């Protein structure tokens, strides 16, 4: 399979302006009639090249003439000798029930639904399946009335009828031109939650949430979140919804999270369904974020779309930024920022050092579904947030307004967006654009000097990005480097130079530069890279006391958390090296004392405390090392947990008890208290066994909400407490019929520290609640094993790799998109020791030899084996 390149972009030879679709729907055989109005833009002799995959062509007409000048080739229908303007009519057949890849039109239980992003519409009919071709759609759906009483597509209902033999039909029209990736169709039998939102200018919008029969009890929070999203976009961005109806359909079988099809969003039911006994606080907040995200795409993605798929971050970085801002404004900004930073340093940085490393605007792609990445999404958003840091809110909004004023109704590029921001603000972003074209994580080194004779503080800041597997050449970036200088009392020292204030966002644009501040009356403790102002690794030689001082005094909550992370990083690294030499954990008393102070500080927000008392994950730990030892990292994380549990035992119990709440509420103060309480419980579970067992078992049995029940269960598994098997069986017996609730339990099984975890995981392939046909179950069992239990995945006998090869051998044929997400832990082999690399390479070579290797896997495997 052949790579496509960003520099090869060219405007299409033909446009389509209007398309009228009819579906004669049936799960075994659907007949699609597509009537497109086309216009030639290129040369008179250019054929029209339509994309199409796995279609059965029935007929081709041009202005009602059966056409003879065409041919089928791999992936395409090529139609020659055309007039300049014409009506194209294609009839073809497809088979939804055979669609195990869940791309195009497929079956989700008894429903039929679509997923067209990125290139799935070509699995439905022959089309210009590229996002710079925008057309007005009309969609008629004909189906069995008993099986498919609801027939939905984008926009509004314009026609409806009944036919003989128990069939009926509905026709839909959407007045906004769209690229075909935004097409959707749903047919099925649903319960429907109906509500309304009135926009600020008085437009009344009907809201309709479709769920499987019996799930209306789990719909109101998603409805509430949709209304919150619509109100927020109006308040913060000035943006209103532009249609009459907003439909969301929750489906169980879906490869991603959710999809922003105009007026008809299709969601993985994981990001819709919640009630207090089934969903944790984190599930509530994830439903909120994803609901918001898809809603925000209505402007950033739908009203202004992407010229080509290389511009994916134009809509994804910006929409992720918007969903973070939404979450942050409604909830705890510090907790949101901390968690996004954990993702960036712990998961995205690992991608940026991998064989799959790419810039947020990629230059080369084999399979575009492989580029729905942490880089494009999360790093994309950090790039948008850097623009915001450089411009300020008011200028940023002016940019947003100019972007829409120029580009509403069209496809655009990342470069168009940056240009709107530059032109509206008058800030120069020429150099800043390099963030779109350069891959890898920059390393920013800082040295300081305090001169008591002159009362000057000098920062010498350097940057470099190491070469990555995709790019040998790297250059300096425009890095917004936020600082704050603290005096010995903890007060902020005004930044200034030559008797003028200096902005606290430094522009670090060179390989090396110095910044000099005057009137620095006391040797400062610096807070560096405040609020993770750029997505970089920071190298500064902190003393432990500087870091504990920031923990006690820093103004921004994030800086207090970040200082704690830097304090812990030193001791993680220490203790991994010790573990490799057979030595036990060593931790200075003053480190333990710093975390004790956080536990007992009455003035700290409990949301912040809880994050400081949540140890970095094994993934965030791995990013501290050049060569990863996953066994050592897992045992050190445990040992550190046990050490803190012993040293802070009485304080932990005291805080655990003080944060008890009898009422359950999905409200941010209550969530914060509960996150603190459960963070205490996690340490307590690793303390003295008897007390641990009693506390955990009681919380599980007495909990009045899944957040508390699951925190207890998860602690029982992690600390291997006596009560573990009994609690795990109670949960299975109670919840086995509910796939989303069982996903939590599969994650716990997959991530268990027990010596026989792989044997248990293999056995769960036959569990009553598991099926290989459901991407959520695959992710929760197999994916959590490979990705979230690196100690077991990387067992020295190589068994983890062999298990993954076997699963991937099935998934390569069944669902390649899911296969390709799941291969990710194997393509990281160069981070591991030689004996592990050798085994991982042999696993990859076995996969490279599969019959009918999918393009999705081929791309990752070839880069990994290079
Ligand atoms: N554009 C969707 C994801 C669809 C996909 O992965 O294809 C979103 O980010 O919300
Ligand atoms: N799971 C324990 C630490 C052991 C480990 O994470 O490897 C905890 O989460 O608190
Ligand atoms: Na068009
Ligand atoms: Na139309
Ligand atoms: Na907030
Ligand atoms: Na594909
Ligand atoms: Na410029
Ligand atoms: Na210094
Ligand atoms: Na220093
Ligand atoms: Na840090
Ligand atoms: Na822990
Ligand atoms: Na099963
Ligand atoms: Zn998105």
């Amino acid at each position: 399979p052949q790579a496509k390149y960003r520099h090869d972009y060219r405007a299409p030879d033909y446009q389509i302006t209007d398309i009228d679709l009819t579906f004669d729907l049936d799960a075994q055989k659907t007949v699609v009639t597509a009537v497109s109005q086309a216009v030639r833009h290129g040369a008179s002799d250019a054929p029209l090249r339509l994309n199409g995959e796995d279609l059965k062509l029935v007929s081709v007409h041009i202005n009602d003439e059966p056409w003879t000048a065409w041919k089928e080739e791999e992936g395409a229908l090529v139609i020659s000798n055309l007039p300049e303007r014409f009506t194209l009519k294609i009839i073809n057949e497809i088979s939804p029930a055979a669609n195990t890849a869940l791309e195009g039109l497929y079956q989700s239980g008894d429903a039929l639904c679509t997923q067209c992003e990125a290139e799935g519409f070509r699995h439905i009919t022959y089309y210009l399946d590229r996002p710079d071709v925008l057309a007005r759609f009309t969609t008629k759906i004909i189906a069995d009335k008993i099986k498919y009483p609801f027939l939905l597509s984008n926009g509004n209902r314009v026609a409806q009828g009944e036919l003989e033999n128990g069939r009926h039909w509905v026709q839909w029209q959407d007045p906004f031109p769209k690229p075909c990736y935004l097409f959707a169709l749903v047919a099925g039998d649903f319960d429907v939650l109906r509500d309304t939102f009135t926009t600020r200018s008085g437009r009344e919008v009907a809201l309709e949430l479709y769920v499987d029969r019996g799930n209306l009890d789990r719909a109101p929070w998603a409805m509430t979140s949709l209304k919150n999203s619509m109100k927020w976009d109006e308040e913060r961005f000035g943006l209103e919804y532009d249609l009459d109806i907003y439909m969301i359909v929750a489906v169980d079988f879906f490869n991603m999270g959710a999809m922003e099809n105009k007026g008809l969003n299709i969601f993985n039911s994981k990001y819709v369904l919640a009630r207090t006994d089934t969903a944790t606080d984190k599930d509530y907040l994830d439903i909120e974020r994803v609901i918001g995200h898809e809603y925000f795409h209505n402007w950033t993605g739908n009203r202004v779309t992407c010229r080509d798929w290389f511009q994916l971050s134009l809509k994804e970085g910006l929409t992720v930024f918007r969903d973070q801002e939404f979450s942050s404004d409604l909830g705890s900004r510090a907790v949101n920022r901390i968690n996004n930073v954990r993702t960036m340093r712990g998961l995205q940085f690992a991608e940026d050092a991998s064989p799959m490393a790419h810039p947020i605007r990629p230059d080369m792609v084999i399979e575009m579904n492989n580029f729905y990445t942490l880089t494009v999404y999360e790093k994309g958003a950090e790039v948008i947030r850097m623009i915001h840091t450089l411009l300020g809110e008011e200028n940023f909004q002016k940019g947003m307004q100019l972007y829409f004023e120029r580009h509403d109704g069209s496809a655009a590029t990342c470069d168009d967006f940056v240009q709107a921001m530059e032109d509206a603000s008058n800030v120069d972003l020429s150099h800043f654009r390099r963030w779109y074209s350069q891959s890898g994580t920059p390393i920013v080194t800082v040295k300081d000097d305090y001169n008591p004779e002159t009362e000057q503080y000098t920062l010498t800041i350097s940057q470099r990005t190491p070469a990555t597997p995709d790019q040998a050449e790297k250059q300096p970036l425009h890095i917004p480097f936020a600082i704050e200088l603290y005096d010995n009392e903890g007060k902020v020292i005004p930044l200034q130079k030559g008797g003028h204030p200096v902005n606290s966002v430094l522009n670090v644009t060179q390989a090396e530069q110095t910044f000099v501040f005057d009137n620095v009356y006391f040797q400062p403790v610096p807070a560096l890279l405040c609020e993770f102002s750029a997505p970089v690794k920071l190298e500064y030689k902190w003393s432990d006391q500087q870091l504990t001082f920031l923990m006690r005094h820093a103004r921004n909550d994030f800086s207090r958390w970040d200082a704690a992370q830097s304090l812990l990083a030193t001791y993680i690294k220490l203790n991994v090296a010790r573990h490799q030499q057979g030595q036990p954990l060593s931790l200075p008393v003053h480190v333990a004392d710093a975390f004790r102070a956080v536990l007992l500080d009455e003035k700290i927000d409990p949301a912040l405390a809880a994050e400081i008392l949540t140890l970095p994950s094994v993934n965030e730990m791995a990013e501290l090392f050049d060569i990863i030892d996953p066994i050592a990292i897992a045992e050190v994380r445990e040992a550190l947990t046990r050490t803190l549990a012993t040293e802070l035992a009485d304080e932990l119990l005291a805080i655990y008890n003080a944060n008890y709440q009898s009422e359950y509420r999905v409200e941010h103060e209550d969530i914060a208290k509960r996150t603190l309480r459960n963070a205490c419980l996690r340490f307590l579970a690793f303390g003295e066994t008897h007390l641990a067992d009693v506390l955990v078992s009681k919380q599980f049995h007495e909990a009045n909400n899944m957040t508390d029940a699951l925190a207890a269960l998860s602690a029982a598994v992690a600390a291997q407490l006596p009560c573990r098997d009994a609690l795990m069986q109670e949960y299975d017996d109670k919840w086995h019929q509910n796939g989303l609730v069982m996903d939590k339990w599969f994650i716990l099984q997959a991530t268990s520290p027990a010596a026989n975890v792989l044997e248990t995981v293999r056995g769960l392939l036959q569990h009553r609640s598991f099926t290989m046909s459901n991407p959520n179950r695959i992710r929760s069992l197999i994916g959590a094993f490979a990705g979230s239990n690196p100690a077991a995945f990387h067992a020295e006998d190589g068994s983890g790799y062999l298990f993954l090869v076997e699963m991937l051998t099935d998934l390569n044929s069944r669902n390649p998109q899911v296969a390709s997400r799941l291969i990710e832990p194997l393509i990281r082999l160069k981070r591991y020791d030689a004996k592990r690399q050798e085994k991982m390479r042999a696993a990859l070579e076995q996969l490279k030899g599969l019959e009918n290797l999918s393009g999705d896997l081929y791309e990752k495997i070839t880069k990994a084996l290079a």
